[PDB]
RNA sequence: GGCCAGGUAGCUCAGUUGGUAGAGCACUGGACUGAAAAUCCAGGUGUCGGCGGUUCGAUUCCGCCCCUGGCCA
């Protein structure tokens, strides 16, 4: 242990009003490092606490003192989730025991993963003696995310993706006994349990710098124990998972480019797609970047290789227990990557016409501008001549100009349908629609 | 409380743009054989989990709930 404003949240006093005179109550986790790490309060709060009373009864109380909803999971904790539009408030509540209060709190810090994690406040100071056996304020100075001990990582292998994406979150170097233990045993990650190593995958995909720490995860050959389809990339030689790499890093200097390239209108809904309720559509941009090509490996002599790509991405995502439509949005995406490079082909000799836009637009309207954005950052990723790019960026001009604006018996009534759609572009139409059909 | 997948005949499983719910095995009958196994032919009235919406028409499209399981880093 090492020596309110600097620590003080709106609803602690609420805690305080709940917790009972006998039972103490201490600060632990993330809110106590980012607050030492000086970042601001973001729109999302998750506040960590360890209590000697029930935690149940405490939660119960709380979350009706706030009005929050009610919440009790496997030790057996309880939580409290407040949430409207603009901020989220997850409040998770952990019980203590013991008959020393201190050399406990000491002995549960200890077993924490990381000592960035490790450090805790009581919570009366905070409404300034911080508690941090693990010395984690004095790595976070040096600004170094170290483990306390690595059999506490091997404890829980998913942990050993947290710090990489921590450690890139918050901006900090991962010391060097976290990289010689993953060298050990990258295979590791597979005995944690599945949609965690999702959730912390896609978590890893949500910042702007990840290409770094997917770089990273494969050069470890931990994206490799997770996706050996990955691993597939290298045998064969062009170099392609360079190539998927840097497709990806260009997918984000792109993205957050990406105001210049598309048109307003196909900006309009671009990152408003939700899945797995905290992720948009971006890190699915990201991810079909970087499974882009998964099928080459898979058919050469690469004919049927997108195809190919949609199946492979299929089951990785059926495997890795992503959502359908997520996994369905992936593999559409690897499925017609390929499409607007035949759109440019076709308009470099000015044979694109109406029927390419129509079938363009109808076939797949929804992935159109992830599309564009990942076509484009492939062409600089495979270091396209610059006329080659400027067509490439002229074609997707022509066909969102065109969605734009110029855009606005069972079988019978489906080529009744359908013939009315081609008439559109009256009792005598539909006899003569029925005389067409019957003849 | 959040996300995700399953729910279909007695059991267990197909059903990617919507167009009268099938297949295999099991069960029964018959042909065959001294007998049997084997082989061959024949037999689905299923409130597609429940209530609603869009369509001429919903197992599939959309909304709201029940139940089962997985996860909550």
């Amino acid at each position: 242990x090492x020596x309110g404003l600097n620590f003080y949240l709106s609803y602690f006093d609420d805690v305080a009003k709940v917790l009972p005179r006998e039972h103490y109550c201490f600060i632990v986790g993330g809110w106590v490092r980012d607050r030492i790490l000086g970042e601001p309060v973001g729109y999302n709060i998750d506040v960590d606490f360890l209590t000697t009373a029930d935690p149940v009864e405490l939660a119960k109380n709380f979350a009706k003192r706030i009005g929050g909803h009610f919440f009790v999971f496997e030790p057996t904790i309880a939580s409290v989730v407040l949430h409207l539009p603009p901020y989220r408030y997850r409040f998770d509540f952990s019980p203590l025991k013991g008959k020393d209060l201190e050399k406990a709190l000491i002995e549960d810090l200890k077993e924490r993963d990381f000592t960035a994690n490790a450090i805790a406040v009581n919570l009366d100071d905070v409404l300034t003696i911080v508690y941090d056996p693990t010395g984690g304020i004095k790595d976070l100075e040096q600004g170094l995310l170290r483990p306390v001990s690595i059999e506490n990582l091997k404890r829980d292998p998913v942990r050993v993706l947290r710090g990489f994406r921590i450690a890139i979150e918050k901006n900090l170097q991962l010391t060097e006994d976290f990289y010689e233990f993953v060298k050990e045993d990258p295979r590791i990650v597979l005995k944690s349990a599945v949609e965690r190593i999702t959730h912390e995958l896609f978590k890893i995909m949500k910042e702007k710098t990840a290409h770094k720490v997917i770089r990273e995860l494969y050069e470890y050959g931990v994206l490799e124990a997770i996706i050996p389809e990955i691993g597939r990339l290298r045998e064969v030689k062009d170099p392609l998972d360079e190539h998927t790499l840097k497709t990806l890093e260009y997918l984000e200097q792109v993205i957050e480019d990406r105001a210049k390239y598309l048109s307003a209108e196909l900006l309009e809904n671009f990152g408003k797609k939700r899945v797995l309720g905290e992720f948009t559509d971006v890190e699915l941009l990201k991810w079909g970047a970087l499974f882009h090509d998964i099928g080459k490996p898979q058919t050469f002599a690469f004919y049927e290789h997108d195809k190919v790509g949609a199946q492979i991405v299929r089951e990785i995502g059926e495997r890795l227990r992503w959502g359908d439509e997520a996994t369905e949005f992936v593999a559409k995406l690897v499925r017609h990557h390929l499409r607007p490079f035949f759109l440019r082909e076709a308009f470099k000799k000015g044979e694109l016409k109406r029927r390419g836009m129509a079938n363009f637009w109808r076939e797949c309207g929804d992935i159109a501008p992830h599309l564009f954005l990942l076509s484009i950052a492939d062409a600089m990723a495979s270091g396209d001549e610059e006329e080659d790019i400027k067509a490439l960026m002229e074609t997707i001009a022509e066909l969102e100009s065109f969605n734009r604006n110029e855009m606005k018996x069972x079988x019978x009534x489906x080529x009744x349908x359908x013939x009315x759609x081609x008439x559109x572009x009256x009792x005598x139409x539909x006899x003569x629609x029925x005389x067409x059909x019957x003849x």
